[PDB]
């Protein structure tokens, strides 16, 4: 079958819940392998190697909230963007001093290892450190604990682990900086799956399968 990778914790895209991954993600490309009659099986990564793995052959494709860069494009192939998404700065919830990314200029600014969020900080934001984690939730746990003075972070995932698992703790500001899409991933040379991928893409959004995850993910 298709071997597809996807992130270890990337909410609302993919995560474990219970003993299963759901979210946003797994919701789309069950859709489009019913769609196309695929079968596969979903691989669950630490995103750094992702990209790699892809490289090798490793896996067939990827998921996992991955933003379509012409850097990117070098190494690998892209679909159709699937998602309109942007980073965010995070804080402690009692923070006064971060009102946007311009005041992370000298502060302490948890990412996570291999993801454009690392890329920005290194072109836009003089730290005075950039501590970087396998998974996200390690940079959230660094900023609970007073160990970064904020996080950068795609998005839709800071505003949905706010609403979800942030308990008051954390909270969001300034607005989304360097819109950007998501898109499905793929090895070089998968231009035949790449071309159908696609097209089952405008189908589901043509159909309201597309909307109705939309909605079930981002209400
Ligand atoms: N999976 C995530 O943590 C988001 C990845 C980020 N959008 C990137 O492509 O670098």
């Amino acid at each position: 079958m298709l071997v597809v990778a996807t992130d270890t914790a990337f909410v609302p895209f993919e995560f474990k819940q219970g003993d299963l991954y759901v979210g946003f993600d797994v919701d789309l490309w069950a859709a489009i392998a019913k769609e196309l009659k695929l079968d596969y099986e979903l691989k669950p990564m630490d995103f750094s190697g992702i990209i790699p793995a892809l490289q090798t052959k490793n896996v067939d494709l990827a998921l996992a909230g991955i933003t379509i860069t012409d850097e990117r494009k070098k190494a690998i192939d892209f679909s159709d963007g699937y998602y309109k998404s942007g980073l965010l700065v995070m804080v402690k919830a009692d923070n006064d001093d971060i009102k946007s990314v311009k005041d992370l200029d000298g502060k302490v600014v948890a990412v996570k290892s291999g993801t454009g969020s690392v890329d920005y900080a290194k072109a836009n934001i003089k730290t005075k450190d950039l501590r970087q984690f396998p998974n996200i939730d390690n940079a959230y746990m660094e900023l609970g604990t007073g160990r970064a003075d904020a996080v950068l972070h795609d998005t839709p995932n800071i505003l949905y682990f706010i609403k979800t698992a942030g308990n008051g703790q954390f909270k969001a500001v300034g607005d989304s900086l360097e819109a950007q899409q998501y898109g499905i991933a793929f090895p070089k040379g998968s231009d035949e799956l790449r071309d159908k991928v696609n097209g089952a893409l405008k189908t589901l959004r043509e159909n309201g399968t597309y909307n109705e995850i939309y909605k079930k993910w981002f209400g």
